[PDB]
DNA sequence: GACCACGGCGCG
DNA sequence: AAAGCGCGCCGTGGTC
């Protein structure tokens, strides 16, 4: 179809490329092509050809940019049809689907990918015309953010490998102690990793009371919540919970991470997926660095393995109570606004009630426990679940939920208004106009409809917080480059940077200010910042 | 060796 | 498990 023309392509051409594997830091670049003006140009040798491009423009542009950075080439990502489609409808998350939906087919040939990028860009650009607010998000947030993400991905983070290896050996011995006790208590060995085998042991052999059922298959659940309720019924329960905690951490973090160090950089490299969530948040994968443990003693030990380069420090910055502040702005609730104008902390207040201690006596881990409670209740947690999680009577859980919303009267009104508009329009939106379609708001099945409602009224809050963080990253990145500091990770409302020791204090101050001032709301945004040699010490 | 669905669980 | 929401990865079980 397209006239095949000699490499290289003219400037502004759209690229297509094929990787040996999905991870750009680990992939071999198998093929590269570009398309423009009814022509397709195929590179005879992809790696060398990379040097001819001045911009990665096309589907998955960021990925190619990350591969280019890895090879020491400064090839920034530009237009990407994925970002246009994702803004039109965040269910647009794969090139396979976007292609089918907007005008072609995602194949495994670079030339075809190049032509496809060009055609999809034309069509999607046409769909965005008139959508002033989505276009603003594209130009002011998503497009420039992809460049920032590319640098983050290519930079990676330093990990204390020997430390994790040593930790693995210690945790293995403790796991053996736990499994042996579980087998002694069961009266026989079995695969303790199999929730099917454990189910039979707990509920059929030991005759414990089943408490809950699983979603898809209706099996008797062995979840931590069920085990928690059974803690008193049998000694084997506590041992299983401890085994579960250790094996989770070992199988997910301690063992896999050390093996993922890149041979060229000597660092660990995640992917920051820009078109992966329904709300506008980023996700992180291969490996996921947005869920590194932090709650338990062993989890904290693991977080300590994330460290600064010699002569550098980590700077960790985290928005205070962020979705509550966002909620205050979206809902306009006078009481909630006043909470933040007065410098109050709702997590600490709930924690002090939960644990029956003065606010001054609330420690960091008590405060963290209050977050599930505060956001749980806000986004529709049942009194039954609440009562179970707090080990208080059903009636007390009910009253806590009532006082919560009674304290902030306009919140319920905002929720109702949000749902009404979502029903009529078919979508809900963030402060900046990012959309999520929620068709099930009119489902005739109550459980399905109500589930859709909770998704719907949560999206403007979580999504607005996401837009704010993305905007802050776009503003902050060029200031960091100027100071010779690096942006390493984003964890939803937190950034982790790496700075030369002599500039770390200046970097911390500047980053705090950029993040707090990103987009003034009806309440102040506050950012907590710490500096340290490891990720744990840097969050104070 | 691969894929999936599921339950389960780590973080935000 | 339960009327929190958003993710990605683990091992098991079942295929292919
Ligand atoms: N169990 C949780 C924890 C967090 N979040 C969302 C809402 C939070 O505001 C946001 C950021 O998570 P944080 O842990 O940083 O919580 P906060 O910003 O609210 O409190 P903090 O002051 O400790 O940073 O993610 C959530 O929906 N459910
Ligand atoms: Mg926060
Ligand atoms: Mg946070
Ligand atoms: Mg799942």
């Amino acid at each position: 179809a397209l006239e095949e023309a000699p490499w290289p392509p003219p400037e502004g051409a759209f690229v297509g490329f094929v990787l040996s594997r999905k991870e750009p830091m680990w992939a071999d670049l198998l093929a590269l092509a570009a398309a423009r003006g009814g022509r397709v140009h195929r590179a005879p040798e992809p790696y060398k050809a990379l040097r001819d491009l001045k911009e990665a423009r096309g589907l998955l542009a960021k990925d190619l940019s990350v591969l280019a950075l890895r090879e020491g080439l400064g090839l920034p990502p530009g237009d990407d049809p994925m970002l246009l489609a994702y803004l039109l409808d965040p269910s647009n998350t794969t090139p396979e689907g976007v292609a089918r939906r907007y005008g072609g087919e995602w194949t495994e040939e670079a030339g075809e990918r190049a032509a496809l990028s060009e055609r999809l860009f034309a069509n999607l650009w046409g769909r965005l015309e008139g959508e002033e607010r989505l276009l603003w998000l594209y130009r002011e947030v998503e497009r420039p953010l992809s460049a920032v993400l590319a640098h983050m991905e290519a930079t990676g983070v330093r990990l204390d490998v020997a430390y994790l290896r040593a930790l693995s050996l210690e945790v293995a011995e403790e796991i053996a102690r736990l499994e042996a006790e579980v087998f002694r208590l069961a009266g026989h060995p079995f695969n303790l990793n199999s929730r099917d085998q454990l189910e039979r042991v707990l509920f059929d052999e030991l005759g414990l009371p089943a408490i809950g059922k699983t979603e898809k298959t209706g099996k008797r659940s062995t979840s931590a919540a069920v085990l928690e309720a059974l803690r008193e019924a049998h000694p084997i329960v506590e041992k299983i919970l401890q085994y579960r905690e250790l094996t989770k951490l070992k199988s997910t973090y301690i063992d896999p991470l050390p093996d993922l160090i890149h041979p060229r950089t000597g660092r660990l490299h995640t992917r920051f997926n820009q078109t992966a969530t329904a709300t506008g948040r980023l996700s992180s994968s291969d490996p996921n660095l947005q869920n590194i443990p932090v709650r338990t003693p062993l989890g904290q030990r693991i977080r300590r393995a994330f460290i600064a380069e010699e002569g550098w420090l980590l700077v960790a910055l985290d928005y205070s109570q962020i979705e509550l502040r966002v909620l205050a702005h979206l809902s306009g609730d006078e009481n909630l606004i006043r909470v933040f104008q007065e410098g109050r902390d709702i997590h600490t207040e709930t924690a002090s009630w939960m644990f029956g201690v003065p606010r001054e006596a609330v420690d960091p881990l008590m405060r963290r426990a209050a977050k599930t409670i505060n956001f749980g209740v806000l986004y529709g947690m049942s009194a039954h679940r609440l009562s179970q999680e707090l080990a208080i009577p059903y009636e007390e859980a009910q009253a806590f939920i009532e006082r919560y919303f009674q304290s902030f009267p306009k919140v319920r009104a905002w929720i109702e208004k949000t749902l009404e508009e979502g029903r009529r329009r078919g979508y809900v939106e963030t402060l900046f106009g990012r959309r999520r379609y929620v068709p099930d708001l009119e489902a005739r099945v109550k459980s399905v409809r109500e589930a859709a409602e909770r998704m719907a009224f949560n999206m403007p809050v979580q999504g607005t917080a996401a837009d704010l963080m993305k905007l802050a990253m776009v503003k902050l990145f060029p200031r960091l480059e100027e100071m010779g500091a690096r942006m390493l990770l984003q964890v939803h409302d937190e950034l982790v940077l790496e700075a030369p020791k002599e500039r770390a204090e200046a970097v911390a101050r500047l980053a705090k200010e950029v993040m707090e001032g990103v987009y003034p709301l009806a309440v102040p945004l506050e950012v907590e910042v710490g500096i340290g040699e490891d990720w744990l010490s840097a969050k104070e």
